[PDB]
C-alpha cells in the first residue's frame, strides 16, 4: 500500500495524449474507456470508415506492443470507430 500517486490513468492518459499527434498521423486517436486490473478497455478512431484493412493490422500492432511493454494483462477490449484508407 504505497500511495495513490499518479496512477495508471495519469500515465496512460499522459503518454496517450503525447503520442496522440503521432497516432493520428499514421493510425488515429486512442481513448481510454475503463482502466482495470487487466480487463482494460479503450477506443481507437482515425476518422470514419466501414471496413478498415489497415486498422486491423495496426490494432494487433498496438495491442502486442502494450502486452509486451506491460506483461501481466489478461484481456483488452479495443473498439475501433472505423477508419477507411485512401487506397491499398
Amino acid at each position: 500500500m504505497p500511495t495513490e500517486n499518479p496512477t495508471m490513468f495519469d500515465q496512460v492518459a499522459e503518454v496517450i495524449e503525447r503520442l496522440r499527434p503521432f497516432l493520428l498521423r499514421d493510425g488515429g486517436d486512442c481513448t481510454l474507456v475503463d482502466v482495470e486490473d487487466g480487463i482494460v478497455k479503450l477506443q481507437l478512431h482515425g476518422a470514419c470508415g466501414t471496413c478498415p484493412s489497415s486498422t486491423i493490422t495496426l490494432k494487433a500492432g498496438i495491442e502486442r506492443a502494450l502486452h509486451e511493454e506491460v506483461p501481466g494483462v489478461i484481456e483488452v477490449e479495443q473498439v475501433f470507430l472505423e477508419h477507411h484508407h485512401h487506397h491499398h
